[PDB]
């Protein structure tokens, strides 16, 4: 194909020419990260009908992407962990042979990049400064994949560079697959009915193919970054994690950083670019789903954002409830992935300000207040953002040796049963928090480890005997603390105990406070819990017996809890660890 690639890397040069064969694009591209090529693509996108460009007045060189209603997002049940034992995946996990699945997508591949170009988009996950950083090419036929990646990662020609002649790199495959006959007219959204999303992890290679949509089809932001770092980080000393990295500022002047791991639909977002309720409290941000964690010279676990750019759900974001990452998109250079066209070229979704009369929805057609009985943008839909326009972003995003995390949280929807907060009585209990992490729920109480759950790049047991290990053998005055928060118990009549949002750096003052040993703290079965008294509430507005209640360890209440979690624990499987059994017998002990 058309190899006049600035590269001298023989690996990657066979690979691309293997591919290339299989594939049978009509040119190959190498592409550079420039802002050229960015507006090149766009253009091309906009030529097609992929992308509409948005009104610039409003927006600084901003577009709309309407997909195919059917590659919407995920199809867990079409991602898969072809590990070469079946136990190496384990029951979390959709597994199948290697060789099998080989022979599918080899299939799959034949010719299916036929009247297209094939984009080879070199990158880097990690800041870039680092001593061996983490780089990856993402093969595909799609533009769209390639804009969207020049954002979520460092792309391009530095991330070349840093690959040598002979430097490793993860070889990730994707096709749209949907190949073009010599006269045919391409359609605005490619994709396909049959849909694979694999993940090779001795090898450390991503196949996918069939969707364009997110995660599907931008290969670092989960296939990468969770998937194949977790057998990473397994393999070799550290922690791949579902989690955002939030840096605390107090009143003069220390830097906390938190690293939390709920749920999507639990409120990473949210915590990630907190704004304190009190005064003297700032709060900057490293990042909102994924942590890079590794244990320091000394002696500390310093925490990285792999990501470059911000892939967040459109609807209910808005200058109320989330103005940083509203003044983020404000700056432009964004790309929305169906949300609506307002009747002069601006982009709107439900929960956002104004009451548009008339819309265009992410279908393409028209919408009407208090009649059409869809959404006008679809309720998933997307924007992508640069991480460098975010106004709290903290200055040290860029820096590869990371930040120290002094606590590490868990948490999920829980209308009952589990404090507002409770801190962890030693790293062991704290995996066996993180462990059992439940969230109600659905596609009622959902078991999601360590907000993992869909994620994990190997068997769930001994992901957990994982975290245990890097645990026993490290110095516990300088491990972070571990607490389970819960934004969502609920009284009597339905109402939320707690107000939550901004209000949340009360908690987490509290968590300071316990750091700078200067908080109580009760002992209770499931851990230590604080009394109304012990958290700051002056300011508030609320009623100390809904805190309070917010705050009960219900023996009884708990004494229910135990079977789900034996369940649980019981279809973890012949992996789980004793540690975790121990906890659970623990746990068993303490309630009666
Ligand atoms: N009650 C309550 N709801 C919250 C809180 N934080 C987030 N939410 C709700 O959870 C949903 C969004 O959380 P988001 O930050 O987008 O979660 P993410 O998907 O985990 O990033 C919205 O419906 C929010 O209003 C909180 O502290 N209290
Ligand atoms: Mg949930």
């Amino acid at each position: 194909g058309l190899d006049t690639a600035p590269t001298n890397h023989q690996g990657l040069l066979s690979w691309v020419e293997e591919v290339a064969e299989l594939t049978q694009p009509d040119r190959v591209v190498f592409t550079d990260g420039s802002e050229e090529e960015f507006q090149r693509l766009c253009d091309q996108l906009v030529e097609a009908g992929t992308f509409i460009r948005l009104n610039p007045e409003k927006h600084k060189n901003s577009y709309l992407a309407l997909s195919d209603p059917s590659d919407v997002a995920r199809v867990e049940s079409r991602t898969y962990i072809c590990s070469a034992k079946e136990i190496d995946a384990g029951p979390t996990n959709n597994w199948m042979d290697p060789g099998e699945m080989r022979s599918i997508m080899k299939d799959l591949y034949r010719g299916c990049m036929r009247g297209r170009t094939m984009y080879v988009v070199p990158f880097c996950m990690g800041p870039l400064g680092a001593e061996d950083p983490k780089l990856g090419v993402e093969i595909t036929d799609s533009e769209y994949v390639v804009v969207s990646m020049r954002t979520m990662t460092r792309m391009g020609k530095a991330a070349l560079e840093k690959m040598g002649d002979d430097g490793f790199f993860v070889k990730a495959l994707h096709s749209v697959g949907a190949p073009l006959e010599p006269g045919q007219k391409d359609v605005a959204w490619p994709c396909s009915e049959t849909k694979y999303i694999t993940h090779f992890p001795e090898t450390r290679e991503i196949w996918s193919y069939g969707s364009g949509y997110g995660g599907n089809a931008l290969l670092g932001k989960k296939c990468y970054s969770l998937r194949i770092a977790s057998a990473m980080a397994h393999d070799e000393g550290w922690l791949a994690e579902h989690m955002l990295i939030l840096k605390l500022i107090s009143p003069e002047n220390k830097a906390y950083y938190f690293a939390a791991a709920f749920p999507s639909a639990c409120g990473k977002t949210n915590l990630a670019m907190l704004q304190p309720t009190i005064p003297g409290w700032r709060a900057e941000t490293l990042g909102d789903d994924i942590a890079w964690m590794r244990f320091g010279k000394d002696g500390r676990l310093y925490a990285v954002n792999p990501e470059f750019g911000f892939f967040g759900v459109a609807p209910g974001t808005n200058w109320k409830s989330n103005p940083n990452a509203m003044r983020t998109i404000a700056a432009g250079n964004t790309v929305f992935t169906n949300v609506a066209l307002t009747d002069d070229g601006d982009v709107w979704w439900e929960g956002l300000e104004g009451d548009p009369q008339h819309l265009i929805d992410w279908k393409g057609n028209d919408w009407y207040f208090r009649e059409t009985e869809t959404n006008a943008a679809h309720p998933n839909s997307r924007y992508c953002t640069p991480m460098s326009q975010c106004p709290i972003l903290a200055p040290e995003w860029d820096d590869p040796q990371g930040v120290p995390i002094s606590g590490i949280l868990f948490g999920g929807r829980r209308k009952t049963t589990v404090p507002l907060v409770t801190e962890a009585r030693d790293w062991q209990h704290g995996v066996f928090i993180g462990a059992t992490l439940g969230s109600e729920q659905t596609a009622n109480v959902r078991r999601d480890p360590m907000a993992m759950l869909p994620f994990l790049g190997y068997n769930v047991g001994d992901y957990f005997q994982h975290w245990i290990n890097l645990g026993k053998h490290a110095d516990e005055a300088k491990l972070p603390k571990v607490f389970f928060v819960n934004w969502f118990r609920r009284g009597d009549d339905g109402r939320f105990l707690w107000p939550g949002f901004g209000e949340n750096s009360r908690v987490l003052k509290w968590i300071v406070d316990r750091i700078e040993h200067k908080a109580g703290g009760a002992t209770t079965p499931i851990g230590t819990v604080p009394a109304v008294e012990d958290l700051d509430l002056d300011g508030l507005d609320v009623d100390a017996a809904d805190v309070a209640a917010a705050l009960a360890v219900d023996a009884d209440e708990w004494r229910q809890e135990l079977p789900l979690i034996e369940e649980w624990l019981q279809f973890v499987g012949e992996k789980l660890p004793t540690g975790v059994k121990d906890e659970f017998d623990a746990l068993k002990e303490r309630l009666g």
